[PDB]
């Protein structure tokens, strides 16, 4: 089995897409092996660019395929290299970017942490191993972050293993794992933007809901009610145009729901205060002010939110 | 004819369009068949990889084109290889993902079933036949569900079959047969989302706006009315602008139609009790309090949406 | 002059483009012509897939190419093949999607119909005729249709005939004539859900504007105009946003322009009423009560928006 | 230096971009020069296809790059020939699609005049040179046209010139100048869509929010205030959503800020009025009836957006 | 090391992407060397255009690959040429468009200034240097910048520096450095727009929203209230849908947090006024008149926005 060692550079991570859940990587792979011996101009090692590569396949130089396994589409691949040591060393480089796919849980909205893997497996051959992975993720840690989406860990951790592909036959009839080198990179949302432009504003707007009951008349109660269900649709409105889709619910979608139940409750109670009485108009005194059983009993339900 | 046996893999399907009726498939293909024994180096089986593959098929080695039927547009193929055995077995792999149609009825929204499917046959010769299909949809069935937006019923269904193409002129004046690959791999939506964050709310503002009829004025009711019409327009807007384009209504739609008709009956009935009467403000008594009236007798032709 | 004849498969038809007057086509092309006879492996009819077709030109093989005249850029072609019959027969076949453009009047929307239209012409070789043509539009005529976005008049019809290019050097200077075909297949589009969905609640929603004149007050009738006003604002938005975009105004885009109209007139009203006397607060008694004035004045200037 | 002629037909000028100042133009170009008489099978002129093109070049067919200037991206070209004729004729002809860049000024939106240009050098050869231009925008001039977005003043103009390039090496020390030529061709917006469904309902509801001072409470006329208010923020959001992106002010925009500053002013007056007195509820007489001050002051500093 | 000089052509920057941090780059490159002297035809430098450089590379032409360090997939490359000077002067010259990535701080909203850079490295050769760079912006400064969307400061800085690659393989074991070009253009965003039609109408709303205090009934300034509290929700997302989407928020974000808060906090006032005194309906005479205390009160921490 040739033993093939490689290096990946990662040169930016961006482009998360929510509802594919994938993501774009832009680097260098660098694969190295040794073969025979070679006989090189000078005896300096020999540099063959792009469409010459092809070239040397067609007359004989080995090139095994690596394949992202978790990408989705063709790669594009820049400029790709190899370079041809006499004594054998073989180096391919090339310049790619690429859409990964991962599984990826958004569930915990703003607040979120994913993880960024690439995944490597030969083509064709189940007969080559990778001796070792390197990722050089240097970006940097503790920075610019701030100017940037996602706040990385660091540095990235790798698992060399060994994949068992049960119904591809193989070369032998013994044989079928491939060699499949797995990066993973670590990273959590910067929730400042989501947390002062949304989440502030819809408790704000929630709590100021909860005025209602601090109006005089019934009228007044009811009447007013039917203009904060107005505004918390257009804040669902304004909220789901805006963030991330998902087909799923998510923290600051649950708030716009309670938004909503706080507003029908209270349609509820103003109502029933009305008609919970002896005459006419004798709004039930005590109800009425429930100026601080709402604000609470929601802070009570709201912590409910979060178990 | 030469028997051919496909397995298929599927990776990932992802990327539905409501209005095209397409969806994205990523997986492999592999094509087997057996030809002329052959000389190989050792005796080892061959490998041959992308660009490589040509230049065999210049010099005459077979390899039929399956075309992907019910693709749309040329998919995007990665690697591909050929695995030449000396005692003449012939195998073809290759990545791919496509874009694929299929009849796609979404009328039963956040509810709907689909199936997506994949047709192969070979795309010059009838004169060649699937003997037989395996896809491997390794995904899983019941594990990560609530993090993805379909659910899948699984495993994929097969079968090869005979097409018979009647203006299409070829090799035998009798012979205009292709043989067939359909999978087939069903599917439901995960419809959480959608009750909740769209279903739910559309309800209490379809409630609330009942409780126009416990206002005590008639210009209390008349025009608290045009504020829950506005509010219906705006959770119109919003419903529309997220929910998947279509060209007919879904049940949420319908819905939306409803609330727009009840508060136009209202206001019928609001303006009219007013008015019959025998003197000038005298609110027909039990009518201004059909405020059990309508929220039933929309239950009632609300479960004749559903027959 | 060589006689070609061709056929046409159409598989689907989709994704219309209202802005660039565009759609997109996918289907087989077939173009039959015979040439002096070959021989062949065996005697057989031999065939020839895709890469392999330019190497058979390299050697003097003649295939014409043929131009979709109103395409709009490179079609997107999958699989070809040649099928060279001993006997001089040379079948062409190609798989093909395309986006193609055509004079689109969608000034009656919802209720438009288009002609989706084919245009071949060869594209070097005026000296070259096309025989004869035939589309295969095998999807189907009444049968899916509701779940469909256009329904098909069908089957297509077809036009062979030749066109001067007057300003074009040709072979001889004589010759200046291309044989073109052109395939024609009608649609009437699917107006269901634009119905039900925009022109109905539109419709609601005008109505209840005209209600403003049951109102006691005039405070109260001014007043609520402004509401009206900001909802008809609000289903302009959402109707825009949503259906397709146009250099010029559908019949649903005038309907809101009298939804507009109605209400300002109606503000004029009001206000004229309230200073149309010989006192203060003297609302002239019949005006403020053209509660049918409006509704049917509006339904007469309504049947002149079908004149 | 080679005379080159060339002809450009233009098929459509489509999909305009007014951030990035481009715009799409399908066509055809074809250019002849004059070379050494050469051998033609017969003695008729020779037609040679798109792949077979370059291998006439390889075996040294002198074929000049002709460039588009003002190409935004490589264009996409569809079929190209070359037809050769016996006594040294040879005519380039291609389908070309492609996104060209201008100078584009939307300051005068619905009612800007634009002009599509093409700019054509040749790559690599200073010593070749432009004989003449014609193009041929062959669609027509009064017909069409409130179908089609633009309006074509017609036909193009053309001008061969010559441009200097001082900082890029040439063949010879002195020679540093390209033919170029360059087609222009005058075009007008069709400007009705814009009149009737933006400008128009602009106007009423600007005319509309000044019917707040025929109000006969204070109260009444400020509250209100607040509503107009909410629905020019609707209207600039619905114009801006659906207007063409511009990093400047349209005049449309202009409107828009009138009316908010109308509307603000508004807010001023209705406030000053009640509080420039000498009691408590005395609203200035005379001031609270500026209801013609404010419209024709404001046609007044509405006849001053057009000096 | 041989010495290549690169002059760099800049036509346009433009379509800047705020959430990926790239901009889209047109221009040419021209790159110089000298090599062994050569026998062209007649003794005039000979021209070498698009597929006809990789013959000449085939036959051993060395022609060195240039990396874009900061080009974000492969740029889309046009026409390119090689000019062979027969004293071996070597010049290359190609048109390219391609996406560059930059730190880009949009924190300071409609005020921001940007970097648009590019950086140059042999993409094999560490043993070949940058002799000299040269970029030829010849757009212009002072002109047509109003029209445009970004103003260059201009013209642009260069600068060759060599980079060190320690963990990539080279061809000696010392030498592990490569020459790199990087240029560098300044530019300011064209702040108009965004002051007249977003920071203006704001401002202008926000103050309205202070006219509450002038209101006589309590009832009359709560209720108002929560129609400015709309307001600034639809302004929010009006603002939101239209302005480039960031990570964090901009100064015209922090504007809109205000708004909300300033009408938080006369909600809590209003309401505080009404029930802190000794009865029931008297409310706080001084404070309810903070007409005076909020709109300053908040200009002065609406002056700690800017510390
Ligand atoms: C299932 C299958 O086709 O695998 C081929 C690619 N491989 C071995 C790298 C995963
Ligand atoms: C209609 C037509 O051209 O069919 C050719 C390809 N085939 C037989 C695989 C569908
Ligand atoms: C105008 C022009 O160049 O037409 C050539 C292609 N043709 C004849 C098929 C339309
Ligand atoms: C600056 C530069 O590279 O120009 C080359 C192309 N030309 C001469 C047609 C503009
Ligand atoms: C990290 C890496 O792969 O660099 C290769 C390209 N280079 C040397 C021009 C930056």
């Amino acid at each position: 089995p040739v033993d093939v060692s490689v290096s990946i550079f990662i040169n930016k991570i961006y482009g998360v897409n929510t509802l594919e859940q994938t993501y774009k990587v832009d680097g260098y792979i660098v694969a190295q092996w040794t073969g025979k011996p070679r006989k090189t101009p000078g005896d300096k090692p020999l540099i063959v660019e792009n469409t010459q590569i092809e070239r040397w396949i067609n007359n004989g130089l080995w090139v095994p395929a690596l394949e992202f396994i978790n990408v989705v589409g063709s790669p594009d691949t820049g400029n790709k290299r190899l370079m041809l040591f006499p004594d054998g060393r073989v180096i391919y480089n090339a310049r790619f970017l690429g859409s990964f796919s991962n599984d990826m849980d958004f569930r915990l909205f703003p607040f979120d942490r994913q993880q960024f893997v690439l995944e490597l497996e030969p083509f064709s051959y189940n007969n080559q191993q990778l001796r070792f992975s390197d990722i050089q993720v240097y970006t940097e840690n503790i920075d610019n972050e701030e100017i940037d989406e996602w706040w990385i860990r660091g540095k990235a951790s790798t698992h060399i293993s060994d994949i068992r592909y049960d119904h591809l036959s193989s070369v032998q009839p013994n044989q079928n794992e491939f060699s499949r080198i797995t990066v993973r990179i670590d990273a959590v949302r910067n929730p400042s933007y989501y947390l002062w432009s949304f989440i502030l504003p819809l408790g704000l707007i929630i709590a100021a809901s909860w005025s209602v009951f601090w109006l005089e008349s019934f009228s007044e109660r009811l009447q007013t009610s039917f203009t904060l269900m107005l505004t918390v649709v257009a804040y669902a409105f304004y909220t789901s145009n805006i963030l991330p889709r998902l087909p799923y619910t998510t923290v600051i979608d649950q708030m716009i729901i309670a938004g909503y139940g706080s507003i029908f409750a209270a349609i509820l109670l103003i109502i029933f205060a009305h008609h919970r009485q002896a005459n006419g108009v004798e709004d039930d005194l005590l109800i009425q002010r429930c100026r601080l059983a709402f604000p609470l009993g929601f802070l009570a339900i709201g912590c409910v939110l979060v178990i």
